[PDB]
Order: structure tokens, then sequence, then C-alpha cells
């Protein structure tokens, strides 16, 4: 595949998520960049029927791994650009420690030149008064790090990987995640070797922002 040629330079990103978790529906509709040559990713996200209902930190890895830097030795494990343009899949389950559940059905694929991430969420099981719709957590989000591994026989890749969220007490709040990612077009893919994914992120506000919103700065650097 000649999907990795789609990515040089900054390249224009579009974000569409549907929720209802608990029976509380929101949509957030996010834009910005990728630059996937130095893995950066700059995006601000606006909930677009008023207050969104669960803290935003919760929402920042459902809402595009093909902006992951591959350093040049490893452009043949990434998975993410060969698909490209057709796309693939993304299903998460994210399980909140003592509390709910979030399930979640995403496409990701170009639309002309931009790269859009089309997203579904369920959430399930939560406590009305725990930290994620009671809004305990602080804003912010720590660093991470995310082991990838094949899936042969659904052309793909899969992960499990841990993310933690600061609660406003002191206390950290555990967010399993599982993935799975299958390609969305027939043609061939880049099915890669075990490998990790390491984050770095940034959460700010813009000061002339009315409504509900998270900017992000993010760095993603593969390194097997």
């Amino acid at each position: 595949s000649k999907g990795e040629e789609l990515f040089t330079g900054v390249v224009p990103i579009l974000v569409e998520l549907d929720g209802d978790v608990n029976g509380h529906k929101f949509s957030v509709r996010g834009e910005g960049e990728g630059d996937a040559t130095n893995g950066k990713l700059t995006l601000k996200f606006i909930c677009t029927t008023g207050k969104l209902p669960v803290p935003w930190p919760t929402l920042v890895t459902t809402l595009v791994l093909c902006f992951a830097r591959y350093p040049d030795h490893m452009k043949q494990h990434d998975f993410f650009k060969s698909a490209m343009p057709e796309g693939y899949v993304q299903e998460r389950t994210i399980s909140f420690k003592d509390d709910g559940y979030y399930k979640t059905r995403a496409e990701v694929k170009f639309e002309g030149d931009t790269l859009v991430n089309r997203i579904e969420l369920k959430g399930i099981d939560f406590k009305e008064d725990g930290n994620i719709l009671g809004h305990k957590l602080e804003y912010n989000f720590n660093s991470s790090n995310a082991y990838i591994t094949a899936d042969k026989q659904k052309n793909g890749i899969k992960s499990n990987f841990k993310i933690r969220h600061n609660v406003e007490d002191g206390s950290v709040q555990l967010a399993d995640h599982y993935q799975q990612n299958t390609p969305i077009g027939d043609g061939p893919v880049l099915l890669p070797d075990n490998h990790y994914l390491s984050t770095q992120n940034a959460l700010s506000k813009d000061p002339n922002e009315k409504r509900d919103h998270m900017v992000l700065l993010e760095f993603v650097t593969a390194a097997g």
C-alpha cells in the first residue's frame, strides 16, 4: 500500500462523535490538524448539545492513530496508514473501575483530503454520583504507553492498555481499554510485529470560547 504517502505535510482532521451515557445524549465536533512526520496532533473539540455530561478527559482516547510517528525502520509495521485512504474500523470497550463502561465504534478514513473520525459511543451502568457522571475528574491527562499486536485472522490489530485519570480527591480512576481495528477496504495492509505507541498529552482551554470545549495537543511515537 501507498497509504503512507497521503500523510506528508499537515493534514486536516474532522472528528464527529454521538454519545449516549445512561440516557444522557450528547454530540461532540472536533477540528484540527495532524503532522504524521512529527507525530503531532492539535485539535479543538466542542460539545454541540450544551454541557458535556461526562468529563472531557474520559473521551480523549475515543476522539486517529494514523498520525503516529513511525520511525523509518518501523515503516513496515504501520497498519494505520497502510489501510488508507479507504480506512479502518476502530472498536473499543472502556471499563471504568467501580463504575460503568463505554462501548465505541468508529470509522477512520479520508473524505477528500480530510482525515475523518466518525464515532458512536454508548455508556452503560454508570453511577449518577460517581466520578464520571458526577464530574469528579481533574482536567488533565497523563502520558501513556499502549502495546499493539497483530490480529492476523481479522487482517487488523488489537490492543489492551490502561489509562489513569486523576480524581479531585487525590485518588486515581482506572479506565481499562480493549481495542480492535479492522480495515474497511479489501486491498493489502501491513500487519505489524508487536510494538508500543507512546503518547504525550496536554489539555487546555481557549480563553475566548463560551462553549463547553477541550483544546488538545498530542505527540504519538511508535517504538517497539
